[PDB]
């Protein structure tokens, strides 16, 4: 049968690769073409050679590829990015999740940013585009994941076929969390509601409620985790993230609204004190409340650390 | 039937737009799949929702964007621009025009630059560029009509299909006559001579060949129209068309001839000055003498005298 | 007949194009469309009207340029380019070559840099890309031939088809070393036992591995051509590899090794210096021995001294 001979299949990456992609800071490189393989095998490694059909799941791949737009940072890079993120966590703390949360959670970091035009939520909502009028709240991420449930409703692509239907929605309900935890404003008062729980001691991954928080946070984790990288990587991905930001504020000026410092290319210099200001109020609280739930994800912690150290060097002049 | 059902239909836009597209200074956004429906908007609105069939407006729509090219500035945000400029135009002089006109115009505009390279009509005449050959004067502009018909040559293309053969004759000279119009060295003397025909009194829109020259500097005013919007709209548009000039001046250098500062990137600090003077030498006078002959176009002049205004406080260093 | 029809035909170019051609420092322009009528016409006059079917040819070259990357500099412009330097040689080189070697050595340089990612052997050795398990030396070059290959291998593409199997063997083993000459980290024993084969009189055309050696200059001198241009031309191509290079370069930090200053763009300002160091160490050697070996191609060096000449002066800050 194809089971058959898909359980005889064995998928190997280059050297380098296969003893790299199980660092936190592994960056996927600049090959466009071997990131489905990349995905593929960390798909294969973290839930097995017979979760998904092959031939379906690369059908799925390339149309969640041709589905990210070509933008300087919300882009399909960032996508398989944010999935190695998850792919780490799940192998450091493989004794935690199901089968289906394995599955879903490197399909909802694949797709959490489908579609984006570089543009945030409160862009769209003063333009007063047609999204805005159909999501009040989370607006781009609720549209992440209608993308989504439309490529899987695509004849052929539907990777989660061999699932009953009890399965399918509880997986698709997983998908649905995850995508929205990624909206940074509900960061703020989960990880505020995490940390009260784990210090009280009444924080449970037995409880539903309690797991899907973690499961949030660990979302905003793997979101963020440029900031987990080794310096050369982080700072240069800070390019990117600024010249979807600056554009944005562009766009402010046109519509006659004053942006944000954080969106105004005009305030270029104060780069180093807004990074250094976002590692102390979001990035650091985040891993440091990450890694008291799952002390496993330690690394992401310490390289966020070193990288606040960089920023400071920056700004002392250093 | 179908004539009937599209009576039926209203198009509408988010609030937002609807309120502010009525604005002469209206910018367009920078969403561009809203581009084709914001077009249908304006045709419906100051032509009638029964002037095109829908079904092959939206043919026409999509091919015509599908011909401009991915250029800084005149690409396919600067046509649908233009086509609002003339939208605006319309509806506030809406006593004036012809159904033909209408329809004519807001077509003229939207494929007024279609096929442009970024190079400009003396560049193509130094390379010995076939069109050059082929069109002695107003070389890329009448190029534009050629695409223009080819494109309405297309199946399920002839947005005109329902006109009396004598109805397409007159509408294709319009489009023909406006787009050729955008070819700015007609400019200076189609104004000189509707500047004395207004202010002897002869000028007169019942006669074909004066009707013939104030619709060519509607055009020159449309095309133009990035002048007319407000401050850090016109500011950031000059960044793209700088862009083009200036890539212009790099091939004429490369055929070893020295470029005029305009497109020179090494006088980069001249730019002030240079649009000042362009200020003064065309858009002034133009939308100056569009306002003597159409009054309710005075918002044009006033938003020009405005960005005059900030090109004189950057050249003081304030 | 079709090639009966053929050989009636007389293809030409405008008439700055026609006269300009045969110049060494010749620049192919901005306009994409007219490179695929420029390979034609030099094939024409370099080969003959009948050396390949008109409509394979065609076919083939769109192929060919399907093939190629948006990279800022080993790109689709850079083939053709290199082609022309070719053309050049070899039609004031005439009396020397064969109809294969004619046929082979412009379809090599248009197609030696095929599928090229604007990454060095060095990177993909360090990255560990699959291709650098495949070709251990050369990576980049051997990929380029097979490239070549699987294109002549699609249905109607094969041009070399009216040729016997021996010729056609010999066309692609020509074909071949070209492609593989073009790594530099060949030219450097190349020329040096080039130039000790001319000083002691032992170099002959009539031998087949002193041919395939002058063969191997010849690719080089195409290769580096942009050093050969007129000032304007070589110094803004210079702007292009520069960005693939710091591009490299950056990667390379990605990986946490530190690059080598020409990849680095923290050493910008040693530019002028570099390409002095690149003139003096590679490119003037390069076209002295070839000038040596075929004094008609004399211009290329003169034009690479005049070069070198403007780099000083960048130097002095004159
Ligand atoms: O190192 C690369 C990562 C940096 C953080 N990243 C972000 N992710 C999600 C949202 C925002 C991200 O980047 C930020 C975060 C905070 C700022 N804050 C900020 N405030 C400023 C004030 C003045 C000038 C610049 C400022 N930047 C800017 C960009 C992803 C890429
Ligand atoms: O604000 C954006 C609009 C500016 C005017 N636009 C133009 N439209 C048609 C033709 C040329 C346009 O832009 C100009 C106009 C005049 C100049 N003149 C000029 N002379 C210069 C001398 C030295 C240095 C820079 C110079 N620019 C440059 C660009 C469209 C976009
Ligand atoms: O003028 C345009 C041509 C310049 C030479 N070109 C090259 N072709 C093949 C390989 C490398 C080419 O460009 C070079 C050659 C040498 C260098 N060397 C160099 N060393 C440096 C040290 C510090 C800073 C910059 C440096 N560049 C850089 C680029 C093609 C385009
Ligand atoms: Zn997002
Ligand atoms: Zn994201
Ligand atoms: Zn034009
Ligand atoms: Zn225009
Ligand atoms: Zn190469
Ligand atoms: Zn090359």
């Amino acid at each position: 049968t194809s089971e058959e001979w898909q359980g005889l299949m064995q998928f190997t990456l280059p050297v380098r690769l296969c003893k790299e992609i199980e660092l936190f800071h592994f960056d996927i490189g600049p090959f466009e073409n071997m990131w489905p393989g990349i995905f593929v095998y960390m798909v294969h490694r973290s839930c097995g050679t017979s979760c998904f059909e092959l031939e379906k799941l690369c059908r799925f791949i390339m149309s969640v590829k041709k589905n990210y737009r070509r933008v300087p940072y919300h882009n399909w890079k960032h996508a398989v990015t944010v999935a190695h993120c998850m792919y780490a966590i799940l192998q450091n703390n493989h004794t935690l999740f199901t089968d289906l949360e394995r599955k879903g959670l490197l399909i909802a970091c694949l797709c959490h940013d489908l579609d984006h035009r570089g543009f945030s939520n409160s862009y769209l909502q003063k333009f007063d585009h047609p999204l805005a009028a159909l999501y009040s709240t989370s607006t781009m991420e609720q549209h992440h994941f209608s993308q989504t449930v439309s490529i899987l409703q695509l004849e052929g692509h539907n990777i989660f076929s061999t699932l009953s239907s009890s399965e399918y929605e509880q997986v698709l309900e997983i998908i649905r969390k995850a995508i929205i935890a990624t909206d940074l404003a509900l960061y703020f008062g989960n990880r505020k509601q995490l940390e009260e729980m784990y210090q009280t001691g009444s924080l449970n991954l037995n409880n539903q409620s309690h797991r899907d928080r973690v499961i949030g946070l660990m979302m905003t984790a793997c979101d963020l985790c440029s900031v987990t990288k080794l310096w050369p990587v982080t700072k240069l991905t800070a390019n990117d993230i600024y010249a979807e930001f600056w554009a944005e504020g562009d766009e402010m000026k046109k519509l006659g609204i004053q942006p944000i410092p954080m969106m105004d290319r005009d305030k270029k210099d104060e780069v180093p004190q807004g990074q250094l200001g976002f590692y102390n109020a979001v990035a650091i609280p985040c891993y440091t409340t990450l890694t008291q739930i799952l002390p496993p994800t330690e690394p992401l912690l310490k390289a966020c650390r070193d990288n606040l150290s960089q920023w400071e060097k920056v700004i002392r002049g250093e």
